[PDB]
RNA sequence: GAAAUACCACCCUGGCGCGGCUGGGGGCCUAACCCUCGGAUGGGGGGACAGCGCUUGGCGGGCAGUUUGACUGGGGCGGU
């Protein structure tokens, strides 16, 4: 629950197979948004379950609430 | 209410837009090919077909080459 109020963000593939989480403030830090990105990669990455057959991530980007939506390249 | 509503995100059920891949089929030719003409190497009919080469799957005695056991007061049929 203490992470849940310092910071938590979880996962939960909807319906049709994609997931939904906060990873970087709207004022906040480029180099910080960056590094959430991340932890959700990862944590992501390792919920992958085993019975993927390809090109798993298959679509992984950054939109806001109202506003602008881009894929992102976890790679760099 | 099992869900909440703006406007921005991704993802589907379903139909239409357009584009890269490739599956289905309907039309005279034509120059390879076949038959060709009827008395000439030129004309004629057919022509992308089937002839034909190879690889494919399948009918398939017409053919080939084997096999279709041992016991048991014969063999076999009967038993086993």
């Amino acid at each position: 629950i203490r992470e849940i109020k310092a910071g938590r963000i979880e996962f939960r593939n909807d319906k049709t197979g994609a997931i939904h989480a906060p990873v970087g403030k709207a004022s906040f830090p480029p180099e910080k948004l960056a590094d959430n990105i991340r932890a959700f990669i990862r944590a992501l990455e390792a919920h992958k379950p085993e019975g993927a057959k390809g090109t798993f991530l298959r679509s992984v980007y950054v939109t806001t609430t109202m506003g602008p939506s881009v894929r992102i390249n976890p790679h760099s």
